[PDB]
DNA sequence: TGTACTAGTTAACTAGTAC
DNA sequence: TGTACTAGTTAACTAGTAC
């Protein structure tokens, strides 16, 4: 239950987030937090859900567009269907136009 | 570049789109879900630590050995911690020392 | 004391296959 | 066609050492 408390801080850092991007330091902050690779990784997930989203290749077609294993596709697809419903339309609004 | 330097910018603007995505779900109370749909646990719970330790070494009452022991790390980790820190800007210095410091 | 180093551990990754 | 699997690699981690 080691856990249960890094779980708790985890919020704790969710909440200086949302102050900093309050205070235009949400960039450094980042930086400090995160390594290289997991901005990189970051940036490459949301990639996947937009595609996966937007639904005009096959999964195949979108491992080959980004040079990843098919298991990083079939992770986001996985992570889709255990996000709200709520969350899946808010995504669909923003990443596939008009924002 | 037609090389090297050319790439890396682009991970670069991909992450910048990550951090375009998550201010907008703040803004629409949509920031936890949206961070259990793009994280793993594993990494929800390294920034935890992160967090902590960063909280720590502002505050300066617990000598890096201390500091190890208690949260079972590595002594590596807080050097990441130091070392990052150190290259923070100024700026985000004075403002974490104003948040967490007293608040915490 | 702070911090550079060595080792093995762990989980997200790319590459490819089974239905 | 999507998705559950098998491999090996990568990088942040814990544990421990040398200045
Ligand atoms: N919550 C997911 C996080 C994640 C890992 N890889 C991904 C691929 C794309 C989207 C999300 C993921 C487990
Ligand atoms: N920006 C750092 C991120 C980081 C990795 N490990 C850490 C330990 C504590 C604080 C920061 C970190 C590289």
């Amino acid at each position: 239950a080691m856990a249960e408390e890094r779980h708790q801080e985890w919020l704790r850092f969710v909440d200086l987030l949302k102050n900093a991007y309050q205070n235009d330091l949400h960039l450094p902050l980042l930086n400090l937090m995160l390594t290289p690779d997991e901005r990189e990784a970051l940036g490459t997930r949301v990639r996947i859900v937009e595609e996966l989203l937007r639904g005009e290749m096959s999964q195949r077609e979108l491992k080959n567009e980004l040079g990843a294993g098919i298991a990083t596709i079939t992770r986001g697809s996985n992570s889709l269907k255990a996000a709200p419903v709520e969350l899946r339309q808010w995504l669909e609004e923003v990443l596939l136009k008009s924002d």
